[PDB]
């Protein structure tokens, strides 16, 4: 599971990410995501 949709959005608990277009890596958000968050 070391793997996305290159160029697609999915969410990480309460971080959003865009798939890199290798799909093997995101960029994402860096804020913690505390209970009820996401």
């Amino acid at each position: 599971g070391s793997s996305c949709t290159p160029g697609a959005t999915f969410r990480n608990r309460c971080n959003t990410c865009r798939c890199g277009s290798n799909g093997r890596s995101a960029s994402c958000t860096l804020m913690a995501c505390p209970p009820g968050s996401y």
